[PDB]
């Protein structure tokens, strides 16, 4: 069964699922992020309803470590799963850390891991030093005293003392991932605040920003 | 099959489930609420055990937005469910808002909706202006910065940025509803604090109050 | 807040979610259904992957009462939710039954009701007399001896003896509904067999049929 | 805190929860059971709705091992929970088996145990020899080849090969138990068939029987 | 079937599951606890990985009432389950309270009770007076205003106003219990902080302490 | 943080988790499997209790497609997870199929995938041609008509028509995996029947067989 794939017509599907938008914005990247941070997630969420997008929020199990005001960044996706295997990983993890840059917003698909943590004090200190914006973990975190002391926004599901080593393995990073109902791609605009994490597709990020600001200004006057 | 309903004897069931108590209290409504707010929910819960009522608390998934002291009000019930249909609703929603009065305590059955919110900044500002006591949502809330700034007690399950429009529809209000194990009827005494939300049937609300105060005074002396 | 809806641009969303396809097929309706019944659900599922549709199957909790071969029909959608209210309903239910016609495939959204049943012996006998194709209930069924004796395909979640009266209420029918990840609209082609229930959007039903038959013939020769 | 219990008025609660009905029936016990076995569980369920009883069915997770016709018996309640402790138990188990008599219907509350089984080949052979009617286990069973060969009706949740020894312990038997929404007391009439298990309180069992038979005869003529 | 147990060889299993370590430490008990309280749970968790122990943390559903720094104590295990039976209990409860001593850390297996609470204001005041270290409840708590005012560390799952009386019963205490993936025995070292509760087997508690301190000192220098 | 791993002592952990037993049996492989197929899973499960092994059964969500008698094979482990990424996989899948040999028993960890299937008609026909014994999928299957016609034992969780392509990706095979509470390694003896799937560690497989046969013979005489 290698002729079965050739019997299929998957070119349109591969482009739809694995295609990444290299679209440039009419404004600077930091200006785009700063202007998004002047909006609530609910307001941006309602705007994307007008674009017929109803499943852009991370699931309700995701909660912020503090009652944050809006923080915006560009998606850096990570994919892991519970795994008994221990060896390896350094090749994936060390290469992954080198690709994390300033203004990245980590979005981590843990394959619904409920036993271990994927983000702790070392990851937080590394992300702070690289000037990342925040991290959204669909799973466990630990070393929360160190995380709080670092003043680094973190969105998570639960907290436990079990480490990742010997319990999970990273399999991919900077690929499209799916958490809850929303698909996240590298470079998407990620917005998080007191009411969770929101995903804005990069192709409409500038248009969604202008529409959200336009709604915000009309509400004050009306 | 319209003779099947006539073949049934449902008069006793309809009165038991849909019957509303129009009982008046020997004291003023605001005095009843104020005296209930001098009691912990656990103390009132134990008293209703003596009335053979073991399922009067909202389920443990309900949590307060702040570590509230006791807040009491009269139940204003709302019923919604996830729904793809968008149009309509204004007839239900505008009529519903007009019936919300001072000292009401909103109890919202969302049909276990886990994707959208039913209570946000607009509902909170509306409830504050009408001098409602609190709101208990078996589901999602958003605009939490606005909710906290309004100093309005809110009990909820989760937080997410998805709005209700296009994801849920209100089907009924001011009818008997069931959340978890407890049935809530309009006019029931609703008590909420740091340990969740409690339902006191209106027919025994005054007797439960006197018994709870009597227990409270005997504990101090013994 | 009635100017807020006028401040929104929801025309595109309403058409996308509530729009129904009145597309006619190049073949007779019964020929379309019969040709779909010569295909497995997995084969039709793989074809819609080529259309970039990955969430067209009813959730895995849906199981067939018997190990059926493929049965196809046109979607008749029903929406209900758990409800304490008893009175009314006849207006909704009697009008609903009159609209069920030959070759309809009932798809019932129960709002994840886990306490009562929505389909029993009376509904089955009614559906058999009207020459419906099958029924898919995202919830409970009962009178299974009568259902099996009627030779009527039924897909369901669980079985329990609690009836719908006094525990649930129908709120809508023949509207778009959402069960699991898939949205079902009236007139969609519904295909069910031993491996669950599948939804084919009416707008591509004829093209999906030809592609599925083309794949089936190429597999035999290769 | 031993004066706190004396400060409470729990006599009414203890009688309501722990009181057992010693009511005799106007007919023989075996005639009562045989006449109940001529009715479907859904029909008896609807009759108890007229008695304002809406939560008399075992939860939908309970399923029959075979598509049984109606089997009726008198409730023999058992209570266990997952437990690491191994020693003891014989005092509880041997005394428990001696109290199982003819026409008993075992209803087993396992405290939602999902790791081990409470009913296997030895219990089935013991129940067959004592002429019990059936067994309803809110948990796991095993030795299913032996159970099927014994022709003994069994209602259960799941099947697994883990035994009870070293994983669970029986703590009580012949006491009131609660499974799902229904409370079961010793001597209650237990009815099970293809659509699950149903509980009829002993105090109304004869009146429910006459009403169910009356409904059944009126349906045939109308 | 009393020869079946004699046919089994369970001596090794009984010693493994019910055996309690009476090992003495080379240092004072309070010095062992104080030195453990200078470590984070994640650091001690990683050390026990070197001992091939990967399931020593309480499940992620356990959360602290406050963002505690490390608190350590010796395990006092309690086992309860939901139960309709009310009478008795005083014999178990009064004897249980007398055995709670200074520096005990209560670990309570509630058999996954989701309806009632096992720890409130009276238990907290009793534990404070006996100089217990903390309490970990795999279930509900109430009287949280009193708990917070007592400055007593509490780890829990949810909060609700339903009391234990009439809804649960204690069946055992000071026996081996299992919560989530971890087995807890009396005398085990229990460590809790902002990231949950951790179990250190008493037999390796001193060796785990020295290794954790050795790792901590090497990290500062490297 | 590459010195942190060198600061750890993980050699004992890696050998415990990733070590594979190359132990040879005193009898032929097919004789070992045939003699295991003369035993029920519950009997072998009880024997491993004497070895202090209480978590050797696959979780209760695993069910057989037919009421099988005992089938035994050597574990061939597979690991996958839900994934949006489509490309690749052939390198993993084609190499994986070449390593499947006669008398293998596939045990598939899907990372709790609830949306897609991992085993269908093509995998079944491939496994039949290679003379595999059975397949245990902790997830979805499809093409069940083809599976039943092939007379190939299959243990699974649910059935759905969604294929694996575009919804999951295989990441590892022939590594240690963990499903539920049990860890499965390549070469372990896998036993499945009407009551689920059981894992016998290869190091004790021959001793467990002799003890199980000894118990079986003593039961007939006593």
């Amino acid at each position: 069964y290698k002729k079965e794939i050739g019997m299929m017509n998957l070119e349109k599907l591969i482009q739809d699922r694995e295609g990444i938008s290299s679209k440039k914005f009419p404004i600077e990247d930091k200006e785009l992020l700063f202007r998004y941070e002047q909006l609530y997630t609910g307001a941006v969420n309602d705007v994307m309803r007008e674009f017929c997008l109803l499943e852009q929020a991370l699931p309700g199990r995701i909660k912020p470590l503090r009652e944050y005001h809006s923080v915006a960044g560009f998606a850096f996706t990570v994919k892991s799963a519970p795994n008994v295997k221990i060896k390896g990983e350094m090749e994936y993890r060390t290469q992954m850390l080198d690709e994390m840059q300033e203004d990245h917003f980590v979005v981590w698909d843990t394959s619904r891991d409920d036993k271990a943590t994927l983000w702790g004090g070392v990851m937080t200190a590394t992300a702070k030093g690289k000037k990342l914006k925040a991290a959204c973990i669909d799973g466990g975190i630990r070393d929360t005293h160190q995380i709080l002391n670092a003043d680094f926004p973190v969105f998570y599901e639960y907290r436990i003392s079990n480490g990742s080593l010997g319990r999970c393995l990273i399999t991919h990073y900077q690929i499209p991932i799916k958490i809850g109902d929303v698909t996240i791609k590298s470079g998407d605009i990620i917005l998080g605040d007191i009411d969770g994490v929101l995903v804005v597709p990069r192709e409409i990020a500038y248009e969604v920003l202008l529409r959200s600001e336009e709604i915000r200004e009309n509400e004050k006057k009306i």
